[PDB]
DNA sequence: GTGTTTGGTGTGTTTGGGTGGTGGCCGTTTTCGTTGTTTTTTTCTGTCTCGTGCCTGGTGTCTTGGGTGTTTTCCCCTTGGCGGTTTTTTCGCGGGGGTCTGCGCGTTCGTGCGTTTTTGCGGTGTAAGTACTTGAGCTTTCTGTCT
């Protein structure tokens, strides 16, 4: 039962485009994409942590990594989204 | 332009097989209290970067000469392109065989974690003779007494 991001990418698609489906080949592309972005961000956060002699990866490390990797408006909106989500989550 | 006339998008009906939706369940996310620590916080020292100031002259830079090398034009000679025909092998489906990749079960020895030992690496705890000083001995005078 080798695990994947499929259910979520289909949930998000159904939210943004209720009448649009997804081929298996394109679904594979999305899984690869998610995995790749995950590894870019986590790796940058790891480097940041090591440089500053810290042992925990917190939201600050992730935010900075996002700012370093995502170009322009992609970064600005991603940061907004991430901040909104961690705000909503802490205040439950 | 007028004109034919090969290429390409729009239209319709038909097929199917591949995506979406649902049932079953199990394994992974969580709800909880406790531990232990990696933060964060404040307060310290005191490094290093910013700021200014003066003087020198290496460098920048404005400008005249000019010449050469880039831009365009004319001509060519040729080598890719488009087409027709023949070749052939890529590819498709089916069948057969075997290797080797993955699960599971058993373990042993290899590494992490610890107390401990240690070298490098680095901080700094004799006999003389002269000059000077000091302590013992006795003067003046002045102040009190006293006939």
């Amino acid at each position: 039962r080798k695990e994947s991001y499929s259910i979520y990418v289909y949930k998000v698609l159904k939210q943004v485009h209720p009448d649009t489906g997804i081929s298996s080949k394109a679904m594979g592309i999305m899984n690869s994409f998610v995995n790749d972005i995950f590894e870019r961000i986590a790796g940058e956060a790891s480097r940041l942590a090591h440089y500053n002699k810290r042992s925990t990866i917190t939201s600050r490390e992730i935010q900075t990594a996002v700012r370093l990797l995502l170009p322009g408006e992609l970064a600005k909106h991603a940061v907004s989204e991430g901040t909104k989500a961690v705000t909503k989550y802490t205040s439950a």
